[PDB]
């Protein structure tokens, strides 16, 4: 397949970026493809959903009273506004940790306005700024909750991160050696898998929410699986915050979906059953995941957009408050436009 | 044909990188390729010594005194220093022009350090901050000394804009149907050629700097495009700034070889004759062009670091200031090394 987003200047191309996306059902079956479906991916933030699944996992953990804006910041790529710091600050008082037990470190604002604030201020950001920090309190909950130390609760010796791979591999459907790991940016493990085990991971977290608002029997992993979709689609500002896509996008569909960004140009989303699902061929939840081959993040979301609009998702009113990122603006210093994006891919069934 | 650079984390593949590259000789007959070398490509800023070529031929532009330094700056992309701004005024007052006058816009710098310095000062960058403001001050030259007026300069109905059409395609050997336009982010047209040709420039400037220096009875062409190397090689703060690629680039060789970017990744190098050039088998100097194909700047610089590893251009010791670019860094927030940069691609005669 030669699937593309390009851009052009004068009808003239600029540049071309090879797309791979998967769409699956509940059970990860394929329904839809761009690009290779099956690229072993890093998904970088966006396995951030299974890694507060193996925290809500650990037993104890639920004794520290996080709430949904605590389990949505868990689950987020955030801005770094200060309303995610005071929440990171608020976390670690419920679990009696300091920042200084944090092991990932402060890095420019992912919002280019909060960071102009920053230089403005000569802030300095430190380990509770970075965009990953509810994950690492809820990695060092769950690390004081089992009792062995904090201490390297972010190496893949410690149990916290014993207990993220075994939960990762599990909703992959993967054994253990088809996951591979590196380490992130905000110094954890961080797993590679074939992307569309992705899309399965938010299938999933789309169908248990599905199963636990029908009202269904569902066993402690699945409920948890409910919760942690909830918390993103009630909170999406603490998922990313003002002006993001993944906050826009899941403001928007008003609990429809949840999306995730992966850094490098990985996303997620997992859809509950509508009658879009349904006329994409499955009687359940959908889960969706896409790779900018280069790691172009301004192309991901104007090819999530595109994808949203071609697989029927939502409706013209709803997708167009994601306008900006759909049709990226090409218009130069003295404001004439310049060109445009243009999407030659075809899905693929 | 399937030419890459990758970046990986712990050796699982991040991103990937399309690179095209074309070497040329004098006469623009290939040597050497990566990807596809006659790639249609917009040159961007690479295209500024052309442009500066139609500029310094204009009739009566010579009495306006412009110096090498002025001419650098004519082909720069440079960081809006307050050097770049204090000489793209003094080059203003030489035609007896003001900042009105100029039909670019300001942007952003293309340096984070100076666009932190505007950030913390609540700057806001106006036309003479342009990284292209050289170029416009060289076309408003080129309109007044003719006596066609400065208003609409940067249109393609303005006899400037007719000089640097004729001039590109020159240079390109092409006929004109041969060369697309398209409006430039600095609000003039821009053109597009087979990346190739773009090396053929940077090989013509190079050539014409050799046979200057051996003292050979040089068109006048030739001589001001021997004049265009000498200016860029002695003033390479100009075209572009402290700590930028084509700054160090162009300081490590001292006078060897001439080197520019294009934005979304392009970039074109011209190198003098010497026993590198001869061992690659060509008696004259020789081009290089390189695009990379989705646009990343970082990927763009260590693939033009690499490749004059593997053409043998300088010395070790040479190309070891360049070694930021060679190899960037992937390094967390933590300090930890988490990845790499790799060059699968292999030089094609
Ligand atoms: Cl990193
Ligand atoms: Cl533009
Ligand atoms: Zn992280
Ligand atoms: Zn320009």
């Amino acid at each position: 397949s030669e699937d593309f987003v390009v851009t052009d200047r004068g009808g003239i191309v600029e540049n071309s970026h090879r797309v791979h996306a998967a769409v699956v059902d509940a059970k990860g079956r394929l329904l839809y493809a761009l690009g290779n479906p099956t690229r072993m991916t890093l998904a970088r933030s966006a396995a951030k959903p299974a890694q507060a699944l193996a925290i809500l996992e650990t037993e104890g953990v639920a004794g520290y009273g996080f709430d949904d804006a605590d389990i949505a910041l868990m689950c987020a790529s955030h801005s770094s506004e200060d309303r995610h710091i005071a929440r990171t600050r608020a976390m670690l008082s419920k679990i009696k940790a300091e920042e200084a037990d944090l092991r990932c470190g402060g890095h420019p604002s992912l919002s280019e306005m909060v960071n102009r604030s920053w230089i403005k201020q000569d802030f300095i950001p430190t380990a509770v700024c970075s965009n990953c920090s509810g994950k690492h309190v809820g990695m060092l909950a769950g690390a004081r909750a089992i009792g062995a130390g904090t201490d390297g609760y972010h190496l893949p010796d410690h149990p916290m991160q014993g207990r993220v791979k075994r939960t990762v591999a599990e909703l992959c459907d993967l054994d253990a050696g088809d996951v591979e790991w590196g380490t992130a940016g905000c110094n954890l493990p961080t797993p590679a898998f074939p992307l569309d085990r992705l899309g399965r991971i938010y299938a999933k977290l789309a169908s248990a929410a599905d199963g636990s608002d029908a009202g269904e029997g569902q066993s402690t992993r699945c409920a948890a699986l409910a919760h942690i979709f909830r918390a993103m689609a009630r909170h999406p500002e603490m998922v990313a915050g003002e002006g993001r896509y993944c906050t826009m996008l899941m403001r928007a569909f008003d609990g429809a979906l949840v999306g995730k960004l992966g850094a490098d140009a990985s996303y997620a989303i997992g859809v509950r059953a509508s009658d879009a699902t349904r006329q994409l061929g499955t009687d359940g939840a959908l889960g969706i995941s896409v790779k900018i081959e280069d790691g172009n993040l301004e192309m991901l979301y104007a090819v999530v957009t595109e994808l949203l609009e071609r697989l029927g998702i939502g409706s013209p009113d709803v997708r167009s408050q994601l306008a900006s990122f759909h049709h990226p603006q090409r218009v130069n210093t003295m404001g004439v436009t310049t060109g445009g994006v243009s999407f030659p891919f075809k899905l693929r069934g």
